[PDB]
């Protein structure tokens, strides 16, 4: 991924 969250 690369982005984060949480979702
Ligand atoms: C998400 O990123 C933050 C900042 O770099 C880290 O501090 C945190 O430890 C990291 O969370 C981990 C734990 C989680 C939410 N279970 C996932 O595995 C993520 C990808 O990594
Ligand atoms: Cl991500």
């Amino acid at each position: 991924x690369x982005n984060x969250x949480y979702x």
